[PDB]
């Protein structure tokens, strides 16, 4: 049908690639600003749409609405459902003992857990 101004169009949702930094708790108040949420990855074809757009700005790294509310917890998405392996696995990229990488981005064509407060860009979604 239609989307907003500056919104792309795929499959069953508008998107918005936020090229402004913020932390992971600013992207998801802009989102949700929006009358949106931070993205949600269903399934491998929804994958496939972002990674084309991700990996033509991977000096960026793009906040999705995947997180944990502590280290040892589950990746939850924002509406509250589990988080299951069937389009990505989230890589340990942490370098040193650390209790605070527990927000996700994607960035260039994998997804990695970062510390929440950190700037990056984000992607909203609505359905």
């Amino acid at each position: 049908q239609s989307c907003l101004p500056n919104w792309i169009m795929h499959g069953k949702s508008c998107y918005l690639f936020s090229f402004s930094g913020n932390s992971w708790y600013g992207s998801k108040r802009h989102c949700s600003q929006l009358g949106a949420h931070l993205l949600k990855i269903d399934n491998s074809k929804e994958f496939e749409f972002i990674e084309s757009q991700t990996s033509s700005h991977r000096i960026n790294a793009f906040w999705i609405g995947l997180s944990r509310n502590q280290s040892e917890g589950p990746w939850f998405w924002e509406d509250g459902s589990a988080f299951f392996p069937n389009s990505f696995q989230v890589r340990n990229a942490v370098p040193q003992e650390s209790l605070l990488h527990n927000c996700v981005w994607i960035h260039g064509s994998e997804v990695y857990n970062q510390i929440c407060n950190t700037s990056s860009y984000s992607i909203c979604e609505k359905e």
